[PDB]
């Protein structure tokens, strides 16, 4: 996509030194905004092959406010099995905070509930938030969220949405998390009986580390192809009775895939 | 400031029509970033004459956990006045969160002093953050939080921060939240013996009250005077140990003050 293509070639020429936990170092920016009007079409990387197979199951499987890899192993998804301990448990993360954010009362709140009840009987609200920062249960976490929050807006009959991320990876996870955004976005929308607007991308770290450069280089020389159209075979009743079937995504013509190894 | 009439020309011919809590109109836009090299000169808007001795009184008294008016009070500062109950208390707004964050085992988190231990100890840290978004305890506030989550970020010995606000009153608000932030790095650098960096403003429903249109266009009609600098007297012990005349302005030669009535 242009507008991620530019960031990418931006954290190359102002990116500064800096290492991450580990000892890989990285070409690091702080603060950048990028903006997908979602009626453009589907922001799906293209430049690269991406799979929305894992994207899909894991937005489900964050609604269902679920923390166990369980159903993500029962469909063979493992992009949580690095973090997850002996039993499958993540802690705390995004699903449980969205879904039922402990109070200090021994009460929990469903955050993706009072955003649909917002959206439908308050749409002019600015407090349209749903965040995964629980700063009392971060210690709890297998890691401190990324896409830590998120707010809601509504103007012109159009659904948007505005996602901070504190820390992004450009190359490996950033095309993952827009994409799984932009599905939510879609979803919340029907729901809402509103038309897609826009989907507002904010990130602190933003980042690429050091030996993903030859494939940055590589992605960099692919033009951006059209963006796909995202299909939704049905309305469910609810927010939380997608199906992973229920999602089709059409004319998606992507350039051969990049592998991206990581240091350990 | 260059950036802050840009926002304002940008809100003027982009903004669609959108009404408040209450039935005062407003031209809003949905995502915007603006970016302040501290090293440029303080962040004060030289367009309109603004007092920067309220805005410290408020950071010093967000900094002592309070969120009783009465230090206010004993300041004369009554910006938040109009919030207080009868016996001068707000609820657990911005002071009480970010230095006693209640966890449901019984825990309050120190935010502030989190921070300022990552900074010294681990500045490559993405998880630098404040927030003061504590969803269990949103309806005991007087109002949510509008300037609800901050990060920091260390790149050669340049600190910097990025602040998220959900909801921003482009003509009344921003040029006090803007100051406010900037004053706090400031405070953080010097506690940290680190170089001020950059101040990232990010904003969701950035706005303009209708019945400010005339005050606008004043506004936008003169020409930024250039940035002054801020003087810190003496360096404290601690973050917490600042006090009103330890910091100094100089250089600030702005326009005319503007008045902004408000409905109610
Ligand atoms: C962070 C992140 F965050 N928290 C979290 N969340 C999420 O969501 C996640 C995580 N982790 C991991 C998991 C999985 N993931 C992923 C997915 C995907 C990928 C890949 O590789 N892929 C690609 C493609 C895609 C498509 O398909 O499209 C290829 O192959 O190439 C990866 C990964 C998700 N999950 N965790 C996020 O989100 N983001 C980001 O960025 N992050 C990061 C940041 C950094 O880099 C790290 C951390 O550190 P600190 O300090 O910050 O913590 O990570
Ligand atoms: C929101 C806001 F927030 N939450 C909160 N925080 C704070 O901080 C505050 C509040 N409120 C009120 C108070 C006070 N303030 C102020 C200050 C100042 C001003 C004025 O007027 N001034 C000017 C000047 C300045 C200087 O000096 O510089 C003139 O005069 O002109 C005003 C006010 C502060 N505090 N609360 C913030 O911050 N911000 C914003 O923007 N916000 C707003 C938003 C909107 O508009 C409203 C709300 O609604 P919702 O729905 O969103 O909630 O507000």
């Amino acid at each position: 996509m242009k507008q991620y293509l530019e960031l990418m070639q931006k954290v190359l020429d102002e990116g500064t030194q800096k290492n991450d936990r580990t000892g890989t170092g990285t070409l690091s920016i702080f603060g950048h905004q990028m903006r997908f009007n979602l009626q453009d079409g589907f922001p799906l990387v293209t430049t690269k092959r991406c799979h929305l197979r894992s994207i899909i199951h894991e937005l489900l499987w964050f609604l269902q406010g679920d923390t166990n890899i369980a159903y993500l192993h029962e469909n063979n998804v493992t992009i949580w099995d690095e973090w997850a301990d002996e039993n499958g448990d993540l802690g705390p993360v995004y699903g449980k905070q969205w879904r039922a954010w402990p109070t200090p009362d021994g009460r929990h709140i469903d955050q993706i509930t009072t955003v649909l009840n917002q959206l439908k009987n308050d749409p002019d609200s600015r407090r349209i938030i749903v965040s995964a920062w629980n700063v009392g249960e971060l210690d709890k976490m297998a890691l401190a969220p990324c896409h830590a929050f998120f707010q809601f807006y509504v103007a012109d009959g159009k659904l948007s949405c505005q996602l901070y991320q504190r820390s992004c990876n450009v190359f490996l996870g950033l095309p993952f998390n827009i994409a799984s955004y932009a599905l939510l976005v879609h979803m919340m929308a029907q729901q809402c009986d509103l038309e897609v607007g826009d989907f507002v991308w904010t990130g602190g770290d933003t980042h690429l580390y050091s030996n993903h450069m030859d494939q940055t280089h590589l992605q960099l020389s692919r033009e951006p192809r059209p963006l796909p159209k995202l299909i939704i075979k049905r309305k469910p009743e609810s927010i939380f009775d997608y199906r992973f079937e229920d999602f089709e995504i059409e004319g998606y013509d992507p350039h051969p895939g990049i592998k991206a190894p990581v240091a350990i």
